[PDB]
């Protein structure tokens, strides 16, 4: 880490200074640090140059806008201050070089879209590690090697990737947000591949608005090192982009592959949704096969097929992917299935809004030969408007609604349940059972072998809040003990 080597691609005359860390914040700047002074969200980091100098930073790189020309080298208190124009745009490349290009020292796959980013990244990291990578994730759940994921400027992204490379990671699956892409947070990253799940943007009904949105996105991907493109052809926007990208991989589970293109493709031909997951039959330009997925619902078929197409595009052999597919796991507490010989199917899911609850029930219904049970409640001392909507959704999409407690906090637990029931056409056909453990047991012990019990609202969140008390309680553990299995 040397200022002269750091800036050699952009500023040839830069003095030699040993550098420690790269920071945007004068308050945490230490002796030897490189301070980077950016103009940002109603803030000007150049205001904090004197504090950064007083903390003993070795050098400063600063926005040139209205202060200096691009590449201008100044000196303040014997500290080099180098000015760069458009420093927000260049910060990714600057940090990339500072951290020795971490995206050139592992296989980085980016995942963009409205939904399925978390699941698709976890599947990419898991499947790659089953084939012998040391894989890592960066996303909304956090950053780290698989099993060690812990809960963001262009500098933080490059630093975190460098941290993963230092820990032995050879593969990283990164959730990329629309906001991250637009604010140049991944601008200099070398993506081996870019995955598009779907675009659920309301607000885009006007042709000029859809045109400008698409124009902004096309411009961004012309500026990035996207690598191989893997696109969900079941998304209308995905299909429009596939029509313009002949080297992209088209993925479908709904017959949207156009075979006249002679491009690379992967298509589910048949799915059997059953008690413990999905049997997925598929054809592809790499060959055909059948996958035993332990994930639940149609959207998770799509997520898995995107991850498969990505790894096939990157050269992972179909035979090795097929042989490891049965080891792919759900995201913990997301449509997580619990089965046992001769027992009902139980799905634990985090769903705690009307929309998540409807999606979870629709997904669970596909796997349900008998009756669909829904065990749920609503949090106390929070917004109450969702209570009757969740009741109506449970009544509509489930055969048996079992309304119980879910963190009633200091609110009268039955008050919450009354709000849920008020949303129903026939409240009298809902079951009510208090104790959540008792309500889960009720559903699981009454359900038939070919029934599906959805236990919604907690997922992995191993507590029940009653009054001021965080009680030890887990849906996953309660269901596991009832079924005689290990959570």
């Amino acid at each position: 880490r040397n200022l002269r080597d750091l800036l050699a691609p952009w500023v040839p005359d830069a003095p030699s200074r040993a550098l420690r860390e790269m920071t945007l914040d004068s308050r945490v700047a230490a002796a030897g640090d490189l301070f980077v002074a950016v103009v940002g969200h109603q803030a000007d980091g150049r205001r904090y140059i004197p504090q950064a100098i007083a903390q003993g930073v070795a050098a400063i790189i600063a926005e040139a806008k209205d202060e200096a020309t691009d590449g201008e080298i100044r000196e303040m208190h014997g500290v080099p201050v180098i000015y760069l124009s458009q420093l927000n745009e260049r910060l990714s490349a600057l940090a990339g070089r500072f951290y020795h290009e971490p995206s050139d020292n592992l296989r980085l796959v980016g995942v963009t879209g409205t939904n399925g980013k978390t699941t698709t990244t976890q599947l990419l990291a898991q499947w790659s590690q089953l084939l012998g990578e040391i894989s890592a994730v960066m996303g909304t759940v956090g950053n780290g090697l698989l099993g060690k994921v812990i809960p963001g400027s262009a500098v933080d992204v490059q630093h975190e990737l460098a941290g993963l490379v230092d820990q032995g990671a050879t593969f990283c699956a990164m959730e990329v947000s629309s906001h991250g892409l637009v604010q140049h947070r991944v601008a200099a990253l070398k993506f081996a591949a870019s995955v598009f799940t779907n675009l659920s943007r309301d607000h885009l009904d006007y042709h000029g608005d859809m045109e400008h949105y698409e124009a902004a996105k096309w411009l961004l991907y012309s500026e990035h090192h996207c690598g191989q493109a893997i696109i969900n052809a079941d998304d209308e926007v995905g299909r429009r982009w596939l029509a313009k990208l002949p080297d992209a991989v088209a993925v479908s589970m709904e017959d949207h592959i156009n075979p006249n293109c002679h491009g690379r493709w992967l298509k589910a031909t048949e799915v059997n949704y059953h008690d413990s997951g999905a049997t997925i039959r598929f054809s592809s330009s790499w060959g055909d096969g059948e996958i035993e997925s332990h994930l639940m619902g149609a959207f998770n078929v799509s997520n898995l097929l995107l991850a498969l197409a990505t790894l096939l595009a990157l050269g992972y052999p179909l035979a090795d992917l097929l042989k490891t597919a049965a080891r792919l796991q759900p995201v913990c507490g997301r449509m997580e299935v619990f089965t046992a010989p001769g027992k009902p199917t139980v799905v634990v899911d985090y769903a705690h809004t009307p929309d998540a609850l409807e999606k979870a029930l629709q997904a669970a219904r596909l796997h349900c030969a008998g009756k669909l049970w829904c065990v749920f409640g609503c949090g106390g001392d929070r917004d109450k408007g969702k209570r009757p909507l969740m009741g109506a959704i449970a009544e509509e999409f489930a055969d048996v609604a079992v309304v119980t407690d879910d963190n009633p906090r200091t609110e009268e637990p039955r008050a919450i349940i009354n709000d849920i029931l008020a949303g129903m056409l026939d409240a009298g056909h809902a079951k009510v059972m208090e104790g959540r453990a008792e309500a889960v047991t009720c559903a699981v012990m009454q359900a038939k072998e070919n029934d599906v019990v959805l236990v919604a609202g907690k997922g992995h969140e191993d507590y029940q809040i009653v009054g001021n008390q965080r009680l030890d309680y887990s849906d996953r553990v309660t269901v596991a003990r009832l079924l005689g299995v290990i959570a």
